[PDB]
């Protein structure tokens, strides 16, 4: 997964695309999707 307040998705992101089992994939901005 990715950590809390980490990146699950982005325009130019290159890491885990799954949020933590305590966090969820959500959008903060069209260039940064956060794990909440
Ligand atoms: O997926 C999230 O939890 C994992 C541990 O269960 C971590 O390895 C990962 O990087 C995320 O924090
Ligand atoms: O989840 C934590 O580690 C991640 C990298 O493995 C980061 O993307 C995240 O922001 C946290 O620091
Ligand atoms: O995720 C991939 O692109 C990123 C920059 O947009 C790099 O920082 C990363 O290491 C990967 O190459």
């Amino acid at each position: 997964t990715q950590s809390h307040y980490g990146q699950c998705g982005g325009i130019g992101y290159s890491g885990p695309t799954v949020c933590a089992s305590g966090t969820t994939c959500q959008v903060l901005n069209p260039y940064y999707s956060q794990c909440l």
